[PDB]
């Protein structure tokens, strides 16, 4: 419970509004509590994992367009294609937010997809962008270094 | 007919409260004449291509929510390069035939990129939803 509350704080610490102020945690908090502590699926109808998977793809494209704008679209697409299943990004984010160290890839992916979907539904794509950008920009810069 | 006809057709899609056209109007005028060199750094085509993919996933989650994610992923995979969606939207906003067909997708991607930057993903969703939902219902029926 301390671990869960700390984990949820670590998630909110990454998410700010357009003026870099904390977001209103009111909507997201009970949704995160349900997916992190619930022994049953109570928010299946919300398709958070499905939306999260898609939102991460869109956020990566926005980060590439924003940070790597001097490059040909075909070159940004080449970079993005390495992350169509972004397990390397998710492993790096999981490490940073002290998610379980020895977590199976499919469960890691589903868990982070669900968190991203909740952040998207509550706060829009800037929350997803901010959630992934530090680790994603690190990986892309390594890709470009070869 | 005019650039203004295309602009009003685009804006009428993304209301029923009107949008503020201040920001989008000059951007749409540039790209609809083909003057895309001034907007190169904004990457509107790249962002638009990606925004269409995301908006389709949102429409599937919102309108086909009863279906297994597996079934939604199967449907979405058909639209990875959604040429039938681009053609149907082009027809609906009365875009004329370009000198080469590549300009249809480029024009619609740039429109979607501008709509996303000015109004966010809800504008992209509203811009594509009627044509996309029609195609997905054809897939679901056929």
């Amino acid at each position: 419970t301390d671990t869960v509350e700390q984990f949820i704080h670590t998630i909110f610490a990454r998410v700010t509004d357009d003026h870099g102020r904390p977001v209103d945690i009111t909507a997201a908090l009970p949704l995160l509590k349900q997916i992190l502590t619930g022994y049953t699926q109570e928010v299946a109808e919300h398709k958070f994992n499905y939306i999260g998977e898609s939102a991460v793809q869109f956020a990566m494209h926005l980060i590439l367009a924003d940070h790597f704008s001097k490059y040909e679209n075909g070159c940004l697409s080449a970079i993005a294609k390495k992350y169509t299943v972004p397990l390397q990004l998710y492993k790096l984010i999981g490490k940073q937010i002290h998610l379980k160290e020895y977590v199976r890839p499919v469960y890691l992916k589903e868990t982070l997809d669900m968190i991203v979907g909740i952040l998207f539904r509550c706060y829009g794509i800037t929350a997803v962008y901010k959630f992934i950008q530090e680790e994603f920009i690190l990986l892309v810069n390594q890709d470009i270094n070869n």
